[PDB]
């Protein structure tokens, strides 16, 4: 459950929040596999609540109604193609589990769903699945409210409801079954892991339960005795009685303090700077790296949605976003995810954003078809972070790097580092208010080498800055501190 099962060469994954099957399977194709992308984050593919007041929030999809493959992202049908395309160029798909609850309670009954199912919250009716009263925590739960009141309370966080959202019995042998048929039809089409969301509310021996019920994945793609690729939804800062460390034996887990201090870090928040990025990693206070599923931002905090706060960094802070993900893409800890998110309408006010219920671009509810532009960027208000030449370049730099040691590191004892990867790469950062010129030893093989983020090697020759590496493997950095990209990244695919 630890290793990814992306194929050799492939070290990130891309959250296409919201995104259609359809468009995801022509994304793999024409852009994904060619690019050099490991895999997807799909959002939940099963029937959700549809809800109208907000019209469709994003948020409506972790309101599950039943176990069919049925969302605004398309059919069963559309959903796999999606994962045989995917697959055949090498990319791999991993679903977005909702499985410690249902819809909200408040929810009315009905049939208000993404594929007409009745439902009915108030007794506990879900005939699709089906559930009914004794399938839920409602006599487990002992708060005076029902819902969880207090995070210091690890019993108390596990049995009752998250936010009102119906909480399901997973000590039950029935509803263990219910959800390993869902996820074993998923992995018998030929997803290759799962995302299991609000992991921090379910027992971690309740999850291993639901585990030891998978199937090997799909053998006609993947070897025999391949395990899905599972990390758990974790949120561990700060003192709590559950820590993110009770669920290593189930997979890896979201380290959320990872994009906390680096966007504090970047921002220069309270004294911090990137000299003290040096001992990054475990030496931070993390989980180990092979337990690690790394992020800047993810579909929560990108708007003020979940733990991380003010110091996230996200597409809106586009500079210091590129250079956070510069620096994470480098950086040997974790496995990493790379966002691609939309635009919506952000309305501040007393320093809340009250738009950030928004769903995905839409006409009507049905949401837009992912236009590509002429540049390769996208259209109908999809922001397409993983197609900034900045990023896509740093997801390369990541494979051809893979394997190599951190080494060479400098820092001024401000913000202008440096370090590369075993002889395969190097980067430099400057995020000082003052230029940086300099030479610095970097470890690669003398030539002429292409920065990957101020442009692209294309057929003999760099659209960017250009790099000279001597023999000792000296080279000089100039980055003006107005540069529109302060930081240089040069790998051995590079060079000229
Ligand atoms: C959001 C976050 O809260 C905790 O995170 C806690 C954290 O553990 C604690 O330590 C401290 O930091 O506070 C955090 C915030 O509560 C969990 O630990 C963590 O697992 C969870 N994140 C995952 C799971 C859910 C829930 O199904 C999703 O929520 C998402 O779906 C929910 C269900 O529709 C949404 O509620 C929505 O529906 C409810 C229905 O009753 C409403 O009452 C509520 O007002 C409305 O916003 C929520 O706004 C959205 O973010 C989310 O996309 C997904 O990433
Ligand atoms: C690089 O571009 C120049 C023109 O700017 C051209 O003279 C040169 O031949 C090109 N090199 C290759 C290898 O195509
Ligand atoms: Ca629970």
């Amino acid at each position: 459950q630890y290793s990814p099962n992306t194929q050799q060469g492939r070290t990130s994954i891309v959250h296409l929040f919201e995104w259609r099957w359809v468009d995801i399977a022509l994304e793999c194709e024409r852009y994904l596999a060619p690019k050099g992308f490991g895999g997807v984050q799909v959002s939940p593919p099963n029937e959700n609540v549809a809800i109208y007041n907000p019209f469709r929030p994003w948020w409506e999809r972790y309101q599950p109604v039943s176990y069919k493959l049925c969302t605004r992202s398309g059919n069963e049908d559309e959903f796999r193609n999606m994962v045989t395309r995917c697959n055949n160029v090498g990319v791999r798909i991993y679903v977005d589990a909702v499985i410690n609850h249902m819809c909200g309670n408040a929810v009315s009954a009905g049939t208000s769903s993404t594929c007409g199912s009745y439902f009915n919250p108030g007794s506990r009716d879900f005939p699709a699945v089906p559930y009914s009263g004794w399938d839920f925590n409602d006599g487990k739960c002992k708060t005076g409210s029902g819902d969880i009141e207090n995070y210091n309370d690890a019993t108390q966080v596990r049995d009752c409801r998250l936010t009102g959202l119906l909480d399901l019995a997973l000590e039950k042998d029935y509803v263990r079954s219910k959800i390993a048929e869902y996820m074993n039809h998923l992995i018998d089409i030929g997803v290759a892991g799962f995302r299991l969301d609000a992991s921090k509310h379910m027992w971690p021996g309740d999850i291993k339960a639901i585990l030891d019920k998978l199937h090997n994945l799909n053998s006609n793609w993947f070897p025999a005795g391949s395990k899905p690729f599972i990390y758990q939804e974790v949120i561990d800062l700060g003192g709590e009685p559950i820590k993110s460390s009770d669920y290593f034996g189930n997979g890896r887990v979201t380290e959320f303090k990872y994009g906390a201090k680096l966007g504090t870090v970047i921002r220069k928040w309270n004294g911090e700077k990137m000299s003290y990025l040096k001992n990054w990693g475990e030496g931070w206070g993390f989980v180990p790296s092979d337990r690690a599923l790394v992020f800047v931002d993810n579909h929560d905090n990108q708007r003020g949605h979940g733990a991380g706060g003010a110091s996230i960094l996200t597409f809106w802070d586009a500079r210091l976003y590129k250079m956070a993900v510069g620096f994470m893409l480098a950086h040997p800890y974790g496995f990493t995810r790379v966002m691609s998110s939309y635009r919506w309408p952000r309305q501040f006010q007393n320093g809340n954003d009250v738009n950030d219920w928004v769903g995905p671009p839409n006409n009507n509810g049905v949401i837009k078809e992912v236009t590509i532009n002429p540049d390769t960027t996208c259209g109908n208000d999809w922001v397409c972070e993983h197609r900034w030449r900045q990023i896509r370049n740093m997801v390369i730099f990541r494979n051809v790097v893979d394997g190599q040691p951190f080494t060479n590191w400098y820092d001024n004892g401000s913000n202008q580092v440096a370090f590369g990867r075993g002889n395969r790469g190097f980067i430099v950062f400057n995020n000082d208010d003052w230029s940086f010129s300099l030479t610095l030893q970097t470890g690669l093989p003398a030539g002429t080498y292409c920065d990957v983020i101020s442009g692209d090697k294309i057929n003999g020759n760099c659209t960017g800055i250009k790099i000279y590496v001597s023999d000792d493997g000296k080279a000089h950095f100039s980055i003006s501190n107005s540069a529109e990209d302060p930081f240089i990244a040069i790998h051995a695919e590079s060079k000229l």
